[PDB]
């Protein structure tokens, strides 16, 4: 109703102005209620699209010289990747109390038996948290993170994936081949994962769908040296026509305005 | 009611942070109402007032190095124009369906015969219209504009005139003046016709007014290099004190800031 | 309620930007209902706030060579404080109609006459008026500045220090031990009253405080010369963990980003 004049939105500035009070009334929505999942989720969601949106995402438009306030920005970005991932797993926590110690033990059995208690109706959960916490992994050094935290999210991913393949046009294999992709071995990456992942994607995804394009060039072409297939890939992301699709416009002209800046370093990327 | 405090602010940066979410609110209430022909107009006054003071005026005190950013902001201020002007035309559509066809047709008899069918209670509504398509054609190249709709957004504003000269202390008329004196005659404009559109305002504005002095200053003084002249009315338009005006103080220091530029920058407009 | 996700908030930027419509709702709420004391009180707290944390204190995180934008960032929150003393007294006005006449008459037999009407009641209201205009004076040119209207401002802070010496863990002899140490004994000021109001500061206020450690640094250690308690000062203010506050963690990260900036600057204070 309300996310209709954001998510068609093609200014990101009035966006970016507007929805830091937004979050802040979701929060205190959710604090006020918080065995209501829905205003769970939905903050968390925020939180998680605004920290990649507007912080990171920012960030990584800046010059060199600038990484002082680059390293800042993900750190703050990683922060709210957190927050955002944490507000979204108390929708889990309301619906199966004890949760978030047993998801987060460290005990095979006890992760796998609590992730097996998810239905279909808390797959949207699942992805959100899953997302936030790789989200913040990627911005996380690889010395200082923690292996049953990141291990525990993609395990709620790939529970999501069981539970519905199809989800959101395939947004969990997005999420999965990104990490399999940049994710060290001892991690639990790979490229072989990576890809099969990536398959699953193109069975769902739209071809309105800029990310899949990006995704392809970014996680899989560039670590593979195939310049030839980035820049088609990100050619057919910059094909698009946002006054075309459906919906999620905003999100259309976010993802292109990446794909124009991974086209312009291209050399960064490639010998 | 929660308009005051925004009209008699004398802080622009508190108002400039706070205006973009509370046009998203509206332009939800609209899209939610869109049979709600004061939301309409509501929404779409905002979007070019916002425009103008937010968007199009902070580009115009940028320095010269940075065009660049300038050019777009302009491209950012033409759209939120057509999006304010277009919100506005829905509430003359759910009045009388069929107008925005009519309207545009570009049939001079289909035109006038709509135009007859307003009121002065559509007044309001052919203003902002009229305004928001005057605003975006003054920051459109002159080779791809759209004369059909620059003509009907015109003959929407001389329509307003003829049934309420004396509207918002002769609002109509200084816009007119504005677009005459500026405009190519190919389409439409003429000093004549600024300077007689000019003579009406004067009839009806406020001595607390500055916006008509800057009109006199920069449409009129400035193509007739009419130094003295300029420099005279800018001191009127100075010489107002936004402590003492009955309303509209916001507008008023906006206005200041902008007759201050112009006299600073006086030597490049004569010689 | 509504006010936790701000005062709890880590993350400055997201307060700085939300704020400001907050002000304003606020600010619309308070003029809807001129006689909700508790309405006053709130936006007027608000814009003191708001002043400090996101005007004035970055303006004096900026670099000397940009000392303009220093001056009209002081001005603005200078007005900004005016603004917020003024919504707060409106409190005083609605309780004891004729409030404001007498307590600026400049008659000291009058002001202390009014003064002798408020009960602990008031002790709220009279500690954000003062502080307000306390605030406002502290960057106002000392030949420029009204006598009358800073001593009501002390007067009334000495009054709730009689009706209620505890207050917000003793938040008034705070602003009073600024206002004494920094003010021209001509105006009121003087050390002996200021170490006297800092030690009652000490009776009441937190060990999760960091504000009275670094008011003891730059009040009192700083005009003496004493750059060891400087420092010790500090580094107590910067021991603090904000994660373990009780409350107010957004002002514990302000009050020790001040700290840190003021540690960086200790060859600005001392010889």
């Amino acid at each position: 109703d309300f996310t209709r004049v954001f998510t068609e939105e093609d200014d990101l500035d009035l966006v970016a102005q507007s929805l830091p009070l937004v979050l802040k009334v979701y929060e205190a929505l959710h604090l006020q209620n918080p065995a209501h999942r829905g205003l769970s989720l939905a903050v968390g969601r925020l939180y998680i699209m605004y920290a990649n949106a507007f912080v990171q995402t920012p960030a990584q438009y800046l010059p060199e010289d600038e990484f002082e306030a680059q390293n800042e920005a993900y750190s703050r970005a990683r922060k709210l990747y957190l927050r955002g991932a944490r507000y979204a797993l108390s929708s889990l926590e309301t619906a199966y109390p004890g949760f978030t110690r047993e998801v987060f033990s460290g005990d095979e059995q006890r992760l796998h038996k609590v992730l097996s208690r998810c239905t279909r109706v808390d797959v949207g959960t699942l992805y959100w948290v899953g997302t936030g916490y790789v989200a913040a992994f990627a911005l996380t050094p690889l010395g200082s993170a923690l292996p049953d935290t990141v291990h525990a999210a993609v395990m709620m991913l790939e529970r999501a994936c069981d539970l519905w393949p199809s989800y959101q046009e395939g947004a969990v294999w997005n999420v999965l081949t990104k990490f399999y992709a940049a994710a060290p071995e001892s991690f639990g990456g790979g490229m072989e994962k990576a890809h099969t992942a990536f398959e699953h994607l193109t069975r769902y995804c739209s071809a309105h769908d800029p990310d899949h394009h990006i995704t392809y060039a970014d996680a899989l072409c560039i670590p593979l040296n195939n310049r030839a297939g980035f820049d088609e890939a990100l050619d057919r992301a910059l094909a698009i026509d946002p006054e075309s699709v459906p919906h999620n416009k905003l999100l259309v002209i976010l993802s292109q305005k990446r794909a124009r800046w991974l086209k312009a370093h291209v050399q960064d990327f490639f010998l």
